[PDB]
């Protein structure tokens, strides 16, 4: 079975927390990015089988996607904002590592990342 298991969105052994920053990441940051015209490739784990990209998970060993981030936030999976911001950064970095510059998916990621950075700049104080 060529796809790996997706990243966990819950873990009963991982301490859970709600902070005003994590509330902002779900209510403002994720919601803004999720509805974007370019969001759809990022809304679920890369299906490297269906995309016929057998090398994707040979190259990308820390996969991440906004579907996973959305469920982690809804589940209060995170302890802090940094864990969630790290997942967004991983999602973007994976896209830039795997794909060639100028690819449609790269321009799409760049547009979402510019919007992500705008919203992260307005992160409230804890
Ligand atoms: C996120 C990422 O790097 N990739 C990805 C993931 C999911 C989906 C998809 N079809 O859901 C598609 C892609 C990318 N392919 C693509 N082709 C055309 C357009 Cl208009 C947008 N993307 C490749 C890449 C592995």
């Amino acid at each position: 079975s060529m796809n790996p298991p997706p990243p966990e969105t819950s873990n009963p052994n991982k301490p859970k927390r709600q902070t005003n920053q994590l509330q902002y990441l779900l209510r403002v940051v994720l919601k803004t990015l999720w509805k974007h015209q370019f969001a759809w490739p990022f809304q679920q784990p890369v299906d490297a089988v269906k995309l016929n990209l057998p090398d994707y998970y040979k190259i990308i060993k820390t996969p991440m996607d906004m579907g996973t981030i959305k469920k982690r936030l809804e589940n209060n999976y995170y302890w802090n904002a940094q864990e969630c911001i790290q997942d967004f950064n991983t999602m973007f970095t994976n896209c830039y590592i795997y794909n060639k510059p100028g690819d449609d998916i790269v321009l799409m990621a760049e547009a979402l990342e510019k919007l992500f950075l705008q919203k992260i700049n307005e992160l409230p104080t804890e």
